[PDB]
Parts: structure tokens; C-alpha cells; sequence
């Protein structure tokens, strides 16, 4: 029977229109006065990285300090403003005065706790995963927090999803995962026999819905999937 639920991190349990607007916020930081629009280098910024992100896939780990840091002195050495050597400490501020939970998240991480074994499983590194966590003021909420850091690969590399598994001490079958990538989340929780719910609050990813089991637009769906297969 299914003994566990494991969520992702970003795009899952964090507001995306509040991720976007610490980010705008962060480039402001970095520019003001400079005579570059900030929202400019935001799409840079964000183009970039989709492109590491992307690269870094399914591999070995490997620090998203200096990935997302050889993403900024790309655009300073391209655009002329000074490289802030604060710009991972200056990062943290904005996340944690502008991002936010989804409405649902606290409500349904209560009903599944205590009951279901709650974990998360995200690409971030553990002190960032850990401060982030903090911020929000969750990380309570969780009977174990799985990383890349620790798993040594990234998602949807099959380790970090094992790692999960044996800190929670339940079997594949045994346990669910939710996240909001089809490929990297439910593709990769699906090679070790896990199930797989895809978050889709916008309705966007129908042409993904295929690649997963399960199909919810808010977390509260997911009580009612995982008392359906007990
Ligand atoms: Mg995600």
C-alpha cells in the first residue's frame, strides 16, 4: 500500500508568480542605475539557466552556486554592470520577503503528515534546500528532505528518487511522488516504481498528461488519489 508522499519544491509548493517576482527583484538589485532594463536581463538570465538546467539533467551533481554564478558573470562581462560577488547572498534575501507557498500547501502537508511518511525531493542544494525550507517556515512539515547534493546525481537521475526511498524505508510501489515536470518528475519517479501525480494548476501540460498517472490542478487532489489507491 502506499506508505509515503513525496513533493517537489519549485513550481509545486512555491507561488511561480512569486519566484518571477524575486527574481525581477534580485536583477534589481544587481543593476539599479545601470542603464540595462532589469526585466531584460531577467529573460536573459532565465534563458540561461533553462539551458544549464537543462544540460545538468539525469547527470552527476555538481553545485548550482557556480552554475547559476558562471550564468551571471556571463551577462556582467556581456552587459558591462559590476559582477556583485554577493549575488548568492543577495539571492536568499529576495526569495525569502517574496516567495510564498500555494494557498493549499500547509493544509495538505497537515492531512498527510502524521498518517503518510512526508518527504521532499528537489535538484536544490541542501543549504540552500534547508534556508528555503526556513523561510517558508515548513520544514517542520517534512519527515525527510532528499537532495541532489546528497544523492550525488541530478533529476531525473534515478539515485536521488532511491535515497528517498530508503530514508523513508518504504518500497517504489509503496510511495508517491508529486511534482510539476512530467519528464523529470513523474518520468523519473516512475523508474523505481513510484506514483506519479503531475501538478498542472494552469492546465497547460495536457500534451505531457500521458506521461504520468495522475493528473491534479491543487495539491488537495492528492488525498483523495492516495485514499483511492489504499
Ligand atoms: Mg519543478
Amino acid at each position: 500500500m502506499i506508505r509515503a508522499v513525496f513533493f517537489d519544491s519549485l513550481g509545486t509548493l512555491n507561488s511561480v508568480e512569486g519566484a518571477a517576482k524575486s527574481h525581477l527583484k534580485i536583477m534589481e538589485e544587481v543593476l539599479g542605475d545601470y542603464p540595462l532594463n532589469p526585466k531584460t536581463l531577467l529573460d536573459e538570465y532565465e534563458k540561461l539557466t533553462r539551458e544549464a538546467f537543462s544540460n545538468y539533467a539525469g547527470k552527476p551533481y555538481r553545485p548550482l552556486r557556480d552554475i547559476l554564478e558562471e550564468v551571471m558573470r556571463k551577462l556582467a562581462e556581456k552587459y558591462g554592470f559590476k559582477y556583485p560577488e554577493n549575488f548568492w547572498e543577495i539571492s536568499l534575501r529576495m526569495s525569502q520577503r517574496y516567495g510564498e507557498l500555494y494557498p493549499e500547501v500547509v493544509e495538505v502537508l497537515k492531512s498527510l503528515k502524521g498518517k503518510y511518511h512526508v518527504g521532499m525531493i528537489t535538484d536544490s542544494d541542501t543549504e540552500q534546500a534547508m534556508a528555503f525550507l526556513d523561510a517558508l517556515g515548513i520544514k517542520d512539515l517534512f519527515d525527510s528532505i532528499t537532495t541532489s547534493e546528497e544523492a550525488g546525481f541530478f533529476k531525473p537521475h534515478p539515485r536521488i528518487f532511491e535515497l528517498a526511498l530508503k530514508k523513508a524505508g518504504v518500497k517504489g510501489e509503496e510511495a508517491v511522488y508529486v511534482g510539476d515536470n512530467p519528464v523529470k518528475d513523474c518520468g523519473g519517479s516512475k523508474n523505481l516504481g513510484m506514483t506519479s501525480i503531475l501538478l498542472d494548476r494552469k492546465g497547460e501540460k495536457r500534451e505531457f498528461w500521458d506521461k504520468c498517472d495522475f493528473i491534479v490542478s491543487d495539491l488537495r487532489e492528492v488525498i483523495k488519489i492516495v485514499d483511492e489507491l489504499n
